[PDB]
């Protein structure tokens, strides 16, 4: 008799094998990055490890509040973060009938956006990477206060209706309107409010240390990137894109499309994993699903929903499902989310740098002519390559243009 | 009522999430390699696409057989590949009682190894990368003829015993001793013989073309590697390792440990996937399991069994299980496989370069002091980093030493 030892199978790397267990290409990345930067990092963590006075700068800011206006705006955000809580406590019981409460919420939410978009423009002494750290706070606060309105209104209407008729600290409606949990919400790494968030058992000092080291390593890595690889390429030709021709633009962009993409990947891993896990660890949060696998995204429409899960499940719950419930024309809703995304794009990248060329708008617009294209022609492990190319020459380029035209006009 | 939207989960990159679906970090590798070399490759495929006369070189070899001794040896291998088949056909029916047949097989298998190990040493006009392409053929032929002996002997004893008492072309014992299937075995990408191999339906011109392009791209890539990154680093200090001190050796090795590892990874993907899939495609083979996931190998003992599956399932069937069945002391068998692996190492890397420093033997020996260490201390996504480090500063270094000491002594 014969019992065969050769089955009929496929190589693990092959397209039609369906293996998908490459956790270890990832550790190769980590090991190589560490072997290549684990002396420059140990030297920079010394030369900047005692020469940053992390306690004297707060006293120098206390020495003058009107200088350094960026932390001034960040602390000023509490005015809105408290006015909204005050509206909630007002209509929590008997005051401020839903009409007035809703109009007050709309006014407060509008001023959260319109106040820094005015301060950072008029006030001159503000820095671009310091203006961004006020706008990326006054949009997160706006997105959080939107849902803080919505969840409470929904639960309050539910209690109003239940007025027409537990032990495991599951906080009911009115008992969640304390300052402590509002603040815990604001710092929590999520944009969708919810009574009695999940919690994690402990703090896990090890995990927090590893995440802090990831942040301190990746910021140093991409500073190395910006200084060595991308500033020389720019100042070899300090001609700003605002006047160059659509033929020289591309010639000069191909020399930056790769380093740009690399610093964007490093931004993602530094921000959406390491920083948000440090936050969600200190304040025991436990959810920690900030991104799905956007990398193996066979089509771009699937990539748009899996990086930055917080924003996407905020959309799908407070912008999409509400405006399909009491509405229709779902394509109009997809358009609405595209327009809101374009507004926040052109508000976060164009306001701090005071440019309004509306390049990022063309970048967001040219995604649909690319989305339908990739979803129509490519499939599988070539649709994934189409998405990976779109992430190189697509949207991040439309921010590289702004930062290039700014660095050129000033150095 | 409240139905929560925040579960209690972990980030996909985190150690304790168990995601393992990173097919798309891999396509990122492919896309980046292609964007970075997809002009140099299109230029080199032209400058060498018509200036290689792929039909005149066979006529120049026919013009003189004693010059170019490497293809002479490769074609001479058929003497043994036919003597073994003749022994099989002899004792297939009535001649050559098992004693004589076994002794003839032992003699032929010994001369397969001892003949080129003598020709390439004495004959002077032979080149190192041309001597390697005769030794890596006379060991594959030896390993194949071993199992060609064993399978046939086992089936023949089975027929002898069945003498003490179908339709789907399942070839029985004696009808598999034709020249056609012996040759099909020799070129088949496997080292373990088996009557009626699996088969694939068609040839799939697309797949064959993609594999050929992978070969032509990766060889060009690693020639770029050897020329740009590693030859300058060597000829900045042309002092051969044979006399340098154990303190300067390491100082000079750290400048090559990464490029070496990169060309070894490229060797793996060029050889164990692309070339073997091209072969297994032309001759419709269908098995195509030439490697398991050796990358996510949490311990080195698991890496030793999952790269190069052909050799491992040859060991486990013709060297390991036979010598545990009629034997014992399994640790002695693990030692035996280590010793055979060391012999083929020091036979394939040391004979073509005529060096016998027995460095690769220390490299193979220092794996067990490393194997037990990694398996004892590290676990999980840090054991995988231990394995990835062992693959950088471990065995491949012990071949880089040979090739360095050879390139230095000659250029
Ligand atoms: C001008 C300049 C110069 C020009 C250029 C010139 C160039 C010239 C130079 C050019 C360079 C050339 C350089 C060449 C370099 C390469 C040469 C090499 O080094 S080739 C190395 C090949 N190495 C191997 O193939 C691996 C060795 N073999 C293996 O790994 C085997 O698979 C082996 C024998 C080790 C198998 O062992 P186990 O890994 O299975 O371990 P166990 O403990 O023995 O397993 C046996 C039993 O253990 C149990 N077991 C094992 N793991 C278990 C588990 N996880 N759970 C439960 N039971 C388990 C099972 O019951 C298993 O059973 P059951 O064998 O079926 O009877
Ligand atoms: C030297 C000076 C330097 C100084 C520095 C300078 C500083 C400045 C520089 C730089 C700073 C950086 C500034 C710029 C940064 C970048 C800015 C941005 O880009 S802003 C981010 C954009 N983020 C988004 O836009 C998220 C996008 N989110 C989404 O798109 C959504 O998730 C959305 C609405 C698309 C979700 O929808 P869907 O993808 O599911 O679409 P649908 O079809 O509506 O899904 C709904 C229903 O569809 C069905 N459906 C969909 N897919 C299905 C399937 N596969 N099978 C079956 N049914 C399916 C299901 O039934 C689903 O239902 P059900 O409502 O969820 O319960
Ligand atoms: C006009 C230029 C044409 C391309 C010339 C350069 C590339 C030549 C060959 C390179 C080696 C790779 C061959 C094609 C891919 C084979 C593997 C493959 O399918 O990769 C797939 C992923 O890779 C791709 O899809 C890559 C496709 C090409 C992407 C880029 C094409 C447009 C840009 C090319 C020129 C760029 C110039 C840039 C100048 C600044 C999936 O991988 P797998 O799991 O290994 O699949 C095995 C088969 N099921
Ligand atoms: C030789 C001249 C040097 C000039 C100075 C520059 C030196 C530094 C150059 C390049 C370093 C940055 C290149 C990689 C950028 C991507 C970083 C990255 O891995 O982003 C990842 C985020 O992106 C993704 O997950 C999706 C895409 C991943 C693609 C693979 C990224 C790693 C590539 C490594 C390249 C090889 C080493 C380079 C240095 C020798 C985070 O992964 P991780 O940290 O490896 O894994 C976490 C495990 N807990
Ligand atoms: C003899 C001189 C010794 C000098 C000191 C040792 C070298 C220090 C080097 C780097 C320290 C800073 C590393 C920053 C990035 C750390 C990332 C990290 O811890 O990743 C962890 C994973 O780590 C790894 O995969 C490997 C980490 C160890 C790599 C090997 C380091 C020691 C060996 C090389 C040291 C010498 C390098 C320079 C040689 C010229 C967490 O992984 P995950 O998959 O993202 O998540 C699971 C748990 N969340
Ligand atoms: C910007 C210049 C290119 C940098 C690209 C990033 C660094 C290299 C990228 C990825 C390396 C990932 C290593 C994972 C090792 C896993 C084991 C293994 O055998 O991996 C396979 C083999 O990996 C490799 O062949 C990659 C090894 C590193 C090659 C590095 C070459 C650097 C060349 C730089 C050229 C720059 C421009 C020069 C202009 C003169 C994965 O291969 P694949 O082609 O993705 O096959 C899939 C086909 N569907």
């Amino acid at each position: 008799w014969e019992l065969r030892c050769h089955r009929l199978q496929d190589s693990l790397f092959s397209s039609d094998s369906g293996f998908s267990n490459y956790r270890g290409i990832l550790n190769w990345c980590v090991v190589m990055l560490i072997l290549s930067n684990a002396r420059l990092f140990l030297e920079n963590l010394i030369k900047y490890g005692i020469l940053v006075d992390p306690i004297q700068v707060v006293s120098l800011f206390l020495k003058d509040p009107y200088s350094w206006p960026a932390p001034c705006l960040v602390i000023a955000a509490n005015v809105f973060a408290v006015a909204a809580f005050q509206v909630e406590k007002r209509l929590a019981v008997g005051a401020l009938t839903e009409q007035a409460g809703l109009l007050l919420h709309v006014a407060n939410l509008a001023t959260i956006l319109c106040f820094p978009a005015a301060v950072v423009l008029l006030v001159e002494s503000i820095t671009p990477v310091g203006s961004l750290l006020a706008l990326m706070a006054h949009t997160i606060l706006f997105l959080k206060l939107f849902s803080y309105r919505d969840v409470n209104s929904w639960c309050r209407r539910a209690r109003a209706k239940a007025a027409s008729a537990a032990a495991p600290h599951t906080v009911s409606y009115p008992d969640n309107l304390t300052y402590r949990d509002l603040y815990y919400f604001l710092f929590a790494p999520t944009l969708c409010y919810e009574l009695n968030f999940p919690r994690s058992p402990r703090i896990r000092k090890r995990f927090l240390l590893r995440r802090i080291l990831e942040m301190l390593f990746f910021t140093q890595l991409q500073v190395g990137l910006i200084q060595q690889w991308m500033v020389p390429t720019i100042q070899n030709s300090m001609k700003p894109f605002k006047d160059m021709d659509y033929s020289r633009i591309i010639e000069r962009l191909l020399k930056l499309a790769v380093p740009n993409h690399l610093i964007w990947l490093i931004f993602f891993y530094w921000l959406f994993h390491s920083c948000l896990n440090a936050v969600a660890e200190l304040m025991q949060f436990g959810d920690r699903e900030f991104y799905r696998d956007w990398w193996n995204s066979e089509s771009v429409t699937y990539f748009w929903q899996n990086w930055n899960i917080p924003v996407h499940k905020w959309c799908i719950r407070h912008f999409y499902k509400p405006m399909l419930r009491r509405g229709s024309s779902k394509w109009m809703a997809r358009t609405g989310v595209f327009l809101a995304s374009a507004f926040f794009h052109e508000y976060l990248v164009s306001v701090p740098l005071r440019m309004f060329r509306l390049w990022a708008f063309t970048g967001m617009m040219a995604q649909i002519p690319l989305a339908w294209f990739v979803g129509r022609f490519f499939q599988g492990n070539y649709g994934n390559a189409a998405v990976w190319l779109s992430l190189i020459i697509g949207q991040p380029i439309a921010v590289l243009m702004y930062v290039h035209d700014y660095y050129v006009l000033n150095y």
